RNA sequence: AUUGAAAGAGUGCUUCCCCAAACCCUUAACUGGUUGUAACAGUU
């Protein structure tokens, strides 16, 4: 039992809900985004299972793989410890997707950001060969982009770290279907990739203010006999 | 390769041009370095 333990050093990702004239983004990156760039990295590495006919079943049985691996759909986390906040930029973008009106129909919309300084992001396996551990271990890195291609990622290191099975608060991700009993921040962010599944996450993560906005970062996590240490501090990933 | 693939709030704009801190305006005037005092006494 092993946790791939990825620091990125991100500034922005925008991933939007059912949204339009605005795209309103998550506080945290969704499952679904990390899955994905998990899956450009492996492409990127070797394209000696992952190329075929189309680049859309390609994506989709990447992905089918990656949760064939993971234990579950809602397995792969993120939990930041840097105050994160939510901006908003206004950019051109094209709304040729619509009902015909040509192809250079564009609207300025507005595409707001959450802009933060560093998240952590666990995923969950199910004791995977050495060969592949080392594949997943190099696959860690090069997530060059997070969301839309407009805000791209950096990662700065990748460890696999151990559950140690140590009694702390937790600061990571969890589905809202089993965690009821436990200042609490609870959305859905499409845990599984739509390529042409009703379940609810939950974030120990709060509002705050400095002026008259809402900067998000976390206080009063609750109790999970899982937990891990890391960089001197104490994170928490929930196992199913 | 990610509710993500494509994505200009962006494209032109003299805060500009005109406009004397400008004009009139004797530190000016009245007023002594002034007054007294042996380089002096004495010397082959």
């Amino acid at each position: 039992m092993d946790i791939l333990l990825v620091c990125l050093r991100f500034p922005f990702f925008s991933v939007a809900k059912r949204s339009y004239q605005v795209r309103t983004s998550f506080l945290l990156p969704p499952p679904s985004a990390l899955k994905g760039a998990l899956a450009k990295g492996l492409i990127l590495l070797k394209p000696e299972k992952y190329a075929s006919s189309s680049l859309d079943e390609a994506a989709l049985k990447a992905i089918k793989e990656i949760e064939s691996k993971l234990v579950d759909i809602k397995a792969v986390s993120v939990a930041p410890l840097s105050p994160l906040i939510r901006n908003a930029f206004l950019l051109k973008r094209l709304r040729n997707l619509e009902s015909g009106s040509n192809a250079e129909k564009s609207d300025a919309m507005r595409r707001e950001y959450t802009f933060t300084r560093e998240l952590l992001v666990a995923y969950i396996f199910k004791n995977l060969t050495q060969e592949e551990k080392n594949l997943y271990l190099k696959a860690a890195m090069l997530i060059d982009v997070i969301g839309d291609t407009e805000s791209l990622a950096t990662p700065v290191w990748a460890s696999f770290v151990k559950p140690e099975d140590k009694k702390a608060p937790l600061a990571f991700s969890a589905p809202y279907t089993e965690i009821y009993s436990l200042r609490m921040y609870i959305e859905k962010m499409r845990v599984s990739p739509e390529y042409s599944q009703e379940e609810i996450f939950y974030l120990p993560i709060e509002e705050r203010r400095y002026k008259r906005i809402v900067y998000y970062a976390r206080i009063y996590p609750p109790e999970v006999e899982k937990a891990l240490t890391v960089d001197g501090e104490v994170l928490g990933i929930w196992i199913p």
